């Protein structure tokens, strides 16, 4: 069988980005990985949730 995937959301508030990208995994800890590379890879440093009812995570500066 293939994994079972998942999508997950993270919604920005950024001081310059901001609106919501996607990201899709077996875990959320993997897409906490890759959000928190991307949060990185465009040099926003803020504080976050997670939410495991809605598989979001939210960044603010």
């Amino acid at each position: 069988m293939t994994p079972a995937v998942t999508t997950y959301k993270l919604v920005i508030n950024g001081k310059t980005l901001k609106g919501e990208t996607t990201t899709k995994a077996v875990d959320a800890e993997t897409a906490e990985k890759a959000f928190k590379q991307y949060a990185n890879d465009n040099g926003v440093d803020g504080v976050w949730t997670y939410d495991d009812a809605t598989k979001t995570f939210t960044v603010t500066e």
